[PDB]
């Protein structure tokens, strides 16, 4: 495999934020631990947030945050997941102290006390969201999620090596390390690590490993967590987007289903399997990961689901889904004191909402102290943790559906967001299909086209666990050594889609590029009425055509919904010293990396289909100006594959082209090929 | 909780040992690491094995080993297990190199060569057995199991707590390690650590998790795998002895279960499940051990054991039981070209070997390419490993009936040979039952017996754990810090048997003494027809009757079957300084710990029933000076309580004596009351 | 009205009142004796207390 | 006639063990509010006009709310005299 | 003729400071302190047991 | 089967629909079951054999009295062998797992 280099977009950092992007990259950095001779352990030490409780502009959060830290929060060294009521509670808390901070300064502070005084898991993941949300650190950089979790983005095989060089303070016969997948460079270790194999993964699913266990795959759902956490009301999330929410939830699943789906295809693996709830759970997993402490939960082939018990869960679980097949009956109706019309599209916030059981479905009747979440009790159930671990605050074992970080390693993961999106497409059977009206622009015609050859590749990518070991005094007060993981990544070859418009008239446009199946796992082709969920939507921009031939190259490189790689700490810390940030770091985390746009392709040339579509420029709400770069029109997203296509003759438009295209690998077809012999 | 102290009991180590002594102590130290500059290292890395195939007793096993060492051995930092075929194949060649190397130094240079070359878990395997089995190196002391292999005999919270110290090189802020159960003292580190609770165990069994994770309970069965391993033949493993192979298995197997019985009823548990091999599993497991690469495989709850693709491996355990009802329809036979009569008790012997598969069942037919074993093809139809972990030679799941050391923790081992020894109960119905002229004394008569208050209590016991971390260059060469873990134990307080005895006639007699319960699970009283096989054998010893009354005061420190604790290194190497060598440790290893003698007492004075019986003594023949110490005469092992008392009234003599007692708890009830603020 | 009159807007409370105290006198018995706790149950499962 | 309809007195503890099972014992004491007239005429059945099992009524989410110095945990201990089962009635 | 549970009389003595002089309600409730799992069960999940 | 039937001082057992022959209490009884049954079956491979010391050639319309001894389980069926103290009977197992005591 051939190492990764590629030279990073950076703009420059507004000089006002450069204080404030320091202090928070060395409040993030060994967070697991303290050390009391940094800058922060003698702030934390004595800051009193009951003594500076004006510093806060919300007089209630601290008081309701008072009130739960008298009662006591958890304590250090214990795991930590949003999904533990008990340790949740606690955290959102700890959150709104931190957003409602008046200031910097007082934000740094409540900060500083959060990691001197609580748990480690609490505190970084408050820390994180916070600086996501707050509008003075809006503009810095943040790390990738798998340099803040190393311990969630790596198999333990890989994460003992990592712990013992640091248990030895090296190698004790160096020239022994090569062998072992381990090489030495100047205070820097490096760990070449594999995704699983069939000890995790059952039915040929390792085969896709490389895929579901990737780093940038996993991290891309963190983000989304952290964007739009299911805990706080819309407006404080989106503003004037509130109204979007559900649709923005339905459009992130779909899209995350769709491209497993692809991996699926491109592996001979078939379709999402559907399951029944009260029958034996058939997707086993045996995941090498732990929180340290602890193991992750293993799930044995044929889980009975349904114990006497999980049956107050279970019956949970069926009376939500029930309840939503009756709602498809009533079609219109009042619900949460919501008043709701399926026919309306507009209804997708409801439906959205209801399935992740958030904030915005509860708003409009008085706060409740009972609520139950679909998917908090989904994710237990299928998790096969103990019973007992749930019925005991302190103790869990902890599963990979407890964590953000690894909810997409499990492959009960997609299939319990399949069942919830099989629902929520039984409800845009409510929807009015498009017409040829609204579908088919007069006087623009898509005459080609043409794709470059798509090829992908596994490379080397390094990556910096550092931040999953335990540091010495002498090293915390110094330098670290530096702990890399060095993983093969799925990448594929820059690409330019060509575009040839016959336009009449001169006009705005916008236009988007879709990617999407052509065979299902039998073999046969799929019809557009059931393939439009399957469709990914890839690039949306303006564009404005001349009067007669025109010609667009639209590279891969620019398409809307897929961002640059990461960068590493390190180069963080020098485009610092520059006055830089990555680009793409700050303003577009929220998309896919590049990396992933196909699936890896297969000896037979893997077969998808490219949709191009050209409609009118109609430009977004002042509303929405807010958010532009965001926001390209007033289209639902996902258009025109927001909603059932019954007719696919309809989409047979002159400003609309279906183009067949087919994936190649090139080098090795597998990850693995990376010891010391290869 | 007390912290314990005791006396060891010791004795003189022969002269000509110590410099053997010395070097087996060092080659077992740090053996999870290779340190160049050490002895061994130059010597190990120089031998070569063919050069020296004279130097080897017996010129098979040289030629066999090199077959397998060009094959290629597996490598180092791998999970080893005996149960792994491959690997099993392996440390035999290598177990047998050890053995008949011609003198002690070849055998050490072996074991230098084994260390430096091949892989860690092969070597201490092969290296400690091969030192019990050894003429020369016999009388020397080893480690306890539970220091040699520490992260087999505590939880993964423990050890991660034991590695983080390691990685840091101490406390970062020394004095809060004493809320996280952590107290430093003179370069040693202390770490408070409790058994298992109801994350791991199901069905309130956590409440015994004190005495199933107990390091002499697991050690015990450890040494009885080493002392007489299955692929051994009898005659090598105790030659004179070969014919009463089968007694013992069923003798050790039987005390076992008997002994993990009383601690059930101790703790409200009942009777050990039965369970069918084609119904779901009811006894799940959730072991928080890890072999530090790979977490051990957890057993759900209704674990379904017969898959499509454990079927192979379910018609064979399932032939097995089928085959022995066949046998006990036929009562006399010919099975493996051996004449067997089951009217015959020496037919125990058959029998044991049979459910053992071992070496002494095949030792008649041809030897054999094929081979099964029932009790290896049960563990790993109850580990729930992933089914691809047996498929591939190289990737393993670990699970704790993997190993020696870990077997006792899962509650499926105790009904997996719960299974095996109801088969050899029904054979045992073919026994004649002894005859009230065989079980009574003429002229002999126990007037009495009193018992001192039986009091069992929780004690801080300190074990060494330092084997299991991953030292520095600079540790390695001059000295490592101490890892010490700080771990209740049960005990008991001594107590003396007084037996009041009035005899006809001078005479040399035979006493022993058993011990069991008394009320079944449903509160009932056992009868003696259903509790024979309950009783566990105290003591057995020979004594002087003088005519008229006798008193014969017995205490508990003089039980047969019962030994000291073992003896952490460090007191081995002081002992060495004044060459002396813990007594227990070299003569009775092979016996239960003392501190277990009596089921943890309960709040309502936990019933039991002693046993005392005096028969007249036949010396039996010596077959060497040892066996005195070790076979005390001629009678059946747990006689007479070997077969089924079909007839109570036979047991009403007078030279025996039923005497109920109660075993009273002093102190915390509980285990766990160890933390900081307790 | 008929069984406890003015009384009648707690019939549901004296409902929960009594089978909690049935039910939590019920489970000292069972520590009592080391039975844990009271099983939970699938109405669809095979039903494990004969 | 008049308290037919509450538990028998002797079933108060639960069976004992010799040496004492142990038990909580919770005592509060809070200011007295007379049953308001609708209610006057059942007063022996209904001392006070707070909810029945007041204040274990509904769920305790803070404890340290229970903190209070009118109220009282105290652990007991329960001895069991005697047989411990009841099923040795035999002649013999 | 049938053995019975039963309890020898006991009395609960209750030490009360007051500032003021007031009429009062007292109420004695019994619960568990172990779970099956012989674990100490917290007053938010035994408030139901008593 | 719901028997209407009682020993005056007990009810006889009832067997509800649907019982369950082979629980893990039942399983030592059902496996002597199910291993006499293909022992039986073993001897229609075998055709002419030794049993229970017995010589038997099931071409002889004659055997069929060690055939029923065998499915009764009777003292004819051990006539040859050395009195024994180990003793199951096939039919007395099946009954007990069919009745649901
Ligand atoms: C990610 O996952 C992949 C897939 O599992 C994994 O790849 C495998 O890595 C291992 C190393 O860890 C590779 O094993 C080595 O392979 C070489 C080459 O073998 C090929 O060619 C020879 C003929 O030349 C064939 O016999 C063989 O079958 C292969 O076709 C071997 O030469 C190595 O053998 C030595 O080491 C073994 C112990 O590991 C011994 O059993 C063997 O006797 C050899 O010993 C010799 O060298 C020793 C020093 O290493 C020395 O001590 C001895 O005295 C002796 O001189 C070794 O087996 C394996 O081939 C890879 N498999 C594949 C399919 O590629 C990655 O390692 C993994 N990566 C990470 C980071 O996890
Ligand atoms: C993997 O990830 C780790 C963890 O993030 C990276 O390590 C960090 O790297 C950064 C940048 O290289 C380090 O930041 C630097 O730390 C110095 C602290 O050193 C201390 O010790 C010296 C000597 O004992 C003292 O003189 C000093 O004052 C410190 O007490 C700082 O001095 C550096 O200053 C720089 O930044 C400031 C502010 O921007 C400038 O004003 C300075 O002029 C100078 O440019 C700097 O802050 C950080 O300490 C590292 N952390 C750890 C835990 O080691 C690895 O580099 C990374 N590895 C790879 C391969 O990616
Ligand atoms: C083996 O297993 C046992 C049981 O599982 C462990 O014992 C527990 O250990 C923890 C410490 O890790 C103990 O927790 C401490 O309890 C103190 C007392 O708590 C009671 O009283 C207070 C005040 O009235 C109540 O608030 C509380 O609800 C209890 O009823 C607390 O004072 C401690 O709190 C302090 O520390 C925490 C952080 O640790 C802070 O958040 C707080 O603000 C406060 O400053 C602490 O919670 C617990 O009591 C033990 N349980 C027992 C004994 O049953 C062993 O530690 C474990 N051993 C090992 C080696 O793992
Ligand atoms: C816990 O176990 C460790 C490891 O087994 C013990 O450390 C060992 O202690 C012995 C006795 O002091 C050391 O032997 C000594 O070696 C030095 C240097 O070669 C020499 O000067 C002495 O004469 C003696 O030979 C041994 O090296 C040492 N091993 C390690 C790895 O440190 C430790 O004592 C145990 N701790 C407790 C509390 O039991
Ligand atoms: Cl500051
Ligand atoms: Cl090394
Ligand atoms: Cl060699
Ligand atoms: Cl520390
Ligand atoms: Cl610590
Ligand atoms: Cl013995
Ligand atoms: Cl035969
Ligand atoms: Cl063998
Ligand atoms: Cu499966
Ligand atoms: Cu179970
Ligand atoms: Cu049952
Ligand atoms: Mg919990
Ligand atoms: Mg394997």
């Amino acid at each position: 495999y051939p190492q990764y280099h590629y030279d990073v977009e950076t703009r420059k950092l507004d000089p006002s934020l450069l204080n404030i992007q320091t202090k928070v990259l060395s409040l993030l950095e060994n967070w697991k631990q303290v050390n009391p001779d940094d800058e922060y352990y003698k702030i934390g030490k004595e800051y009193n947030v009951e003594a500076n409780m004006e510093s806060y502009t919300n007089r209630e959060v601290v008081t309701e945050f008072l009130s739960l830290y008298k009662a006591g929060f958890i304590p250090k060294n214990e795991v930590f997941s949003i999904f533990y009521e008990n340790q949740a509670l606690e955290v959102i808390a700890l959150y709104r102290l931190f957003y409602y901070a008046k200031d910097f300064e007082t934000f740094y502070k409540t900060a500083a006390f959060a990691r001197v005084w609580l748990n480690e898991g609490q505190f970084v993941y408050a820390f994180y969201l916070a600086v996501i949300h707050r509008a003075d650190t809006r503009g810095i950089v943040l790390p990738a999620p798998y340099e803040i979790w190393p311990e969630y983005f790596m198999n333990s095989d890989v994460l003992s090596k990592i712990y013992r060089i640091q248990m030895q303070k090296g190698l004790i016969i160096p020239e022994q390390g090569p062998y072992y997948g381990i090489l030495s460079k100047d205070n820097a270790y490096y760990f070449y690590a594999n995704y699983s194999g069939p000890l995790t993964y059952e039915d040929n699913e390792n085969l896709l490993s490389y895929f579901i266990e990737d780093i940038g795959w996993n991290s891309y759902y963190y983000y989304f967590h952290n964007r739009f956490p299911f805990w706080e009301n819309g407006e404080q999330l989106i503003g004037p987007l509130k109204e979007r929410r559900g649709e923005i939830y339905y459009y992130v699943y779909q899209k995350i289903l769709a491209r497993y789906y692809l991996e699926r295809l491109a592996n001979g693996l078939g379709e999402i399997p559907r399951f029944n709830w009260l029958d034996k759970y058939q997707t086993s997993y045996y995941p090498l990961l732990s929180s340290y402490q602890l193991p992750f939960a293993q799930r044995n082939d044929d889980y009975y689901l349904a114990s006497g018990d999980n049956i107050n869960d279970i019956q949970f679980i069926d009376t939500y889904e029930k309840t939503f097949l009756q709602l498809l009956q009533k079609g219109q109706f009042k619900a949460y004191k919501q008043e709701v019309d399926l026919y309306n599209s507009k209804s997708i916030n409801f439906v959205g909402n209801y399935w992740q059981s958030n904030a915005d479905l509860y708003e409009k009747v008085p706060k409740r102290n009972y609520w139950r979440s679909y998917e908090a009790t989904a994710r237990r159930v299928l998790g096969a943790a103990p019973r007992s671990s749930i019925n005991y605050e302190n103790m869990n074992i902890p599963t990979a559906l407890d964590f953000y970080q690894t909810s997409l390693r499990d492959p009960a993961f997609y299939q319990l967001y399949a069942k919830i999106l099989d629902y929520i497409n039984e409800y845009k059977e409510y929807l009015e299909p498009y017409s040829q009206d609204v579908l088919h622009y007069v006087g623009v015609k898509i005459n080609d086209v043409k794709v470059d050859k798509l090829v992908t590749y596994f490379e080397y990518f390094d990556w910096n666990a550092t931040n999953a070991v335990y540091l010495s005094e002498q090293q915390l007060d110094t330098v670290s050594p530096s702990y890399i993981v060095r993983q093969p990544r799925l990448n594929n070859k820059p690409f330019t889609v060509n575009i040839d418009i016959k336009s009449d008239v001169e006009s705005e446009v916008v236009v988007k590029i879709f990617l999407g199946p052509k065979y299902d796992g039998n073999g046969l082709p799929i019809s557009l009425e059931d393939n439009w969920i399957n469709f990914i939507e890839l690039d949306w921009f303006t564009h404005k055509l001349t009067s007669g031939q025109n010609k667009i190259a639209r590279k891969s490189e620019e398409f809307f919904f897929f961002k640059d790689d990461s960068v590493s700490l390190f180069k963080i810390y020098e485009l610092l010293s520059n006055g830089q940030v990555p680009s793409y770091m700050v303003d577009r985390y929220i998309y896919l990396p590049r990396r992933l746009i196909l699936p890896r392709g297969t000896q037979r040339g893997f077969p998808l289909q490219l949709f191009v579509v050209v409609y009118p420029y109609q430009a977004p709400v002042k509303e929405w100006e807010s958010m532009r770069q965001y926001i390209v029109d007033n289209k639902p997203f996902g258009y025109p594959f927001d909603r059932p296509v019954t007719l696919p003759y309809y989409f047979n438009q002159p400003n609309m082209y279906f183009k067949d295209v087919y994936v190649y690998q090139e080098g090795e077809q597998y990850p693995y090929y990376n010891s010391y012999w290869s």
